[PDB]
């Protein structure tokens, strides 16, 4: 992996990002969820790199990236991605994928950097903003995690993140996810929780998208359910919708080969030299 200070148009103008960059050819940037890190895309990065260049950063405040206290807006995270692409000399078009919060970041990127997208991959996410109670729950999480760390988040989220079959067949995946959460920097978690609370409604952005979009969801996703994601996909032009069997909210980890294949075959259609 690499760690580089990038220039970003978001406050504070420069930030150190840790990232993986594996493969050659057409660039695919994959954005993790909350409160995870780049390692949740490891299987896809290690497999797709035979055909694509796969870039997987830790977002600001997560993993090994710099922590910027306060509020980490989805826009700021998108600005950081643009700055990373600039650093790397990826100044033309990319495919951008995101899971959950990473999907929120992808919408912020599409809003601001439309001309840099060859395609979007939206996994286990939604375009609407937080409801008022959800916003308040962000704030409650932020205030507590600063002091207690993320153990209480792992306790609340793990049962909602993966399906029954994953608990049975893949306890090692459960434990990897748990360690991602437990290791997340407390102030990075807080800043992103507050940022998510203030993200805009992206509902009306979706019909205005100008690139092919793959929408992926676990069959048993308890957080962003398949019915809801299918309806979201119906609002996006040039969309393809895929349900991954025997996965919950984290298909890339729960059913890595299925996710890799779905992404690979779509990329072959979209992302050409
Ligand atoms: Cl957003």
């Amino acid at each position: 992996a690499q760690r580089v200070k990038i220039t970003t148009t978001a406050t504070p103008g420069e930030i150190e990002l840790a990232f993986e960059d594996t493969g050659t050819g057409l660039p695919v940037l994959l954005v993790h969820g909350f409160p995870l890190d780049r390692t949740m895309w490891k299987a896809q990065r290690e497999e797709l790199c035979d055909e694509f260049r796969v870039i997987v950063p830790d977002l600001r405040g997560f993993g090994e990236s710099q922590v910027i206290p306060g509020v980490a807006t989805m826009e700021a995270m998108a600005d950081d991605l643009a700055g990373l692409c600039n650093h790397l000399g990826l100044t033309g078009k990319i495919v951008l994928g995101g899971l959950s919060m990473g999907g929120y970041v992808a919408f912020a990127f599409a809003r601001k950097y439309r001309d840099r997208l060859a395609g979007l991959i939206l996994c286990d996410t939604r375009a609407r903003p937080d409801s008022p109670e959800a916003k308040e729950n962000r704030r409650r999480v932020a205030e507590r995690v600063r002091r207690e760390g993320p153990g209480f988040i792992a306790e609340e989220m793990i049962p909602r993140l993966c399906c029954e079959s994953t608990f049975r067949n893949h306890p090692e995946v459960i434990e990897k996810i748990r360690q991602m959460i437990l290791s997340a920097p407390p102030e990075g978690v807080a800043a992103a929780a507050l940022g998510m609370a203030e993200r805009p409604d992206s509902t009306d952005l979706l019909p205005a998208l100008s690139c092919p979009t793959l929408v992926l969801v676990g069959q048993f996703d308890a957080i962003s359910p398949p019915e809801e994601m299918e309806a979201m996909a119906r609002t996006i032009p040039q969309s393809q919708f895929v349900v991954i069997p025997d996965a919950g909210h984290l298909p890339p980890m729960e059913q890595p080969e299925r996710v890799t294949q779905a992404i690979r075959e779509w990329l072959r259609k979209v992302h050409t030299e």
